[PDB]
């Protein structure tokens, strides 16, 4: 049972047929506008639920959340512990993506700031101790309070400060990482974390059980504290549609694999499949789970043996 | 009776507390998100109606327009000739403004593209010949067709291409300008128009009856074909809140002044007041009309004589 903390949002996603390069008073004429379910925690919970995992969504939203709640419950997500603001609306992410997948976005937190009033102890009282708590991008104070509570209650946690790493200080980042079962970042964020914390590579690896570093088109690295390193290439895409939520999808597939007993490489192969399915769609939760297509693309990228091992835990 | 053609939209307006200067994968954490009535033609019709003028809004919107319609009708705007799409949603403008009033925006046209199917002859059949047709930013094909129809039917028109000037070719711009009773642009746009058309200053002035060139904080120039030039400074602001729609407001106030019989300078003084009221609010139609406050600020900027002459034609 995975508890996913982080943002819950509505994503307003637009497509610019040009290149931001070519273009202060910027104006982009866009040819697509769609409104979809979002937030890092909603995205990850959705994917874990669709894949058959046991998952609870823990974050703050507005009263407008009813339909999103029904959507997620239909996919097996426990939404009992979503804090509903008395006054604020669910966060909104507004993003324009150009033909090269570059992005210009604005994020309005809304009810997300109230996540600092959530107590993981209440979740535990309701459903028991989760096997893993994901600490995703969120209200910063909530990110700290949740990490501290995980340590105090003895809950394994994944440090997943993607989008907030630029806003956090070195000390704040250090406080999010120590003792993590997993640290997730992309490659740029990893260099940034090292610069801001003042930690060396070895300093970090001595405080976590596993580093997971995504590399965009180059795939993903899984690095253990003893240096053992697994590199998994991407599942090659047939389209680049919209990059929003691809990292969330990787994490959800990887952690669902781990929850089902798969090893590190197989779990990262599953995560790579979910990631490409999101890259090939516009919303973050608009992809469909087709068991046969999953088995096929996993086999084409990684071999029939790996594919069979993975889908065996998804049927 | 003024017919206002151009865009009809919903504006989603956000505030970035920083400076865009300081920041491809841009992400702005914003501290305000509001949804307001917009579109250049809606903005200008709203202001003309609030000021007591006779005005008809002529553009394309979606079925979602009902509430907007009621809003405008309550302020005297004839919305009978708004084309309602069978399938498309009203256009959306999404904009983030930083602390120095710089802007990053995306525009989704939606139903705006259907404005090319509007015939001004049908408007004329319903309400008679308008005294002036404003040709505001719109579906480009509609801008051309409307201008051509004004010439054919003998309707005075104002060339007001603003936001579309970068996307139109020199030839397309030339076709919008010849024979205009008024040409409206800002100063940057005037330089751009001269460059793209290949016309000199004198070439343009021989084809229009009046040039109106807004200068931002430096006010506005009104230039007749014989060179006679009136410069009107701004009504000084007490805040810079959001620059969206300020130009639309200037044009509406100016043209309402002209429709009420005021001279060029007095009309531009009125336009400058409406402009500052929009600069001091967030939406484009969120300002309120306070007769006494209007008279006071006009007198402080331009003297009691001018103020009294202007408010004499208002309520
Ligand atoms: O993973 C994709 C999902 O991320 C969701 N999202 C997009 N921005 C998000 C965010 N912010 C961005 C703005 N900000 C910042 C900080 C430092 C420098 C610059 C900006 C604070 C952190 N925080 C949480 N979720 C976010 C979206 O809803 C989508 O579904
Ligand atoms: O005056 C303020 C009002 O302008 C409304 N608006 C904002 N963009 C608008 C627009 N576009 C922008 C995008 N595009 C372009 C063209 C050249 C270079 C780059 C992009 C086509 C022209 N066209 C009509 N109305 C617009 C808004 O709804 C607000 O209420
Ligand atoms: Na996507
Ligand atoms: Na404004």
């Amino acid at each position: 049972t995975i508890a996913v903390t982080g943002s819950i949002a509505t994503d307003h996603l637009m497509r610019f047929p040009g290149r931001f390069s070519e273009q202060v008073s910027l104006s982009f004429l866009v040819d697509d506008l769609v409104m979809h379910r979002g937030g890092v925690a909603g995205n990850m919970a959705f994917a874990i639920g669709v894949l058959g995992g046991e998952v609870a969504l823990v974050g703050a939203a507005g009263a407008d959340f009813a339909d999103y709640r029904d959507w997620l419950k239909a996919r097996g997500v426990n939404c009992d512990h979503v804090l509903i603001s008395e006054t604020a609306h669910t966060a909104r992410f507004t993003c324009t993506t150009d033909v090269d997948m570059a992005q210009i976005a604005s994020f309005y937190p809304g009810a997300m700031s109230e996540a600092r009033n959530i107590k993981l102890a209440d979740v535990v009282s309701a459903i028991g101790k989760p096997e893993l708590v994901i600490i995703g991008a969120n209200d910063p104070e909530a990110m700290f309070l949740h990490t501290e509570e995980c340590r105090k209650l003895g809950l394994a946690f994944a440090a997943d400060p993607s989008q907030q790493l630029a806003r956090l200080s070195g000390e704040e980042i250090r406080r999010l990482v120590n003792g993590a079962a997993y640290l997730f970042t992309n490659d740029y964020e990893w260099d940034l974390l090292l610069s801001k914390t003042g930690w060396s590579e070895a300093d970090v690896m001595a405080q976590i059980d596993l580093r997971v570093t995504t590399l965009g088109p180059k795939g993903v690295d899984l690095v253990e504290p003893d240096g053992t390193t697994i590199h998994v290439g991407v599942v090659p895409e047939t389209s680049q549609t919209d990059p929003t939520g691809v990292g969330d999808a990787f994490r959800a597939g990887f952690l669902t694999g781990r929850s089902a007993g798969l090893g590190l490489e197989r779990s990262a192969q599953l995560g790579s499949l979910v990631a490409v399915l999101v890259l090939e769609s516009t919303g973050t939760q608009e992809w469909q789970w087709d068991y046969e297509a999953a088995a096929s693309r996993l086999a084409g990228a990684y071999g029939e043996h790996a594919a069979a091992e993975i889908v065996a835990v998804l049927a």
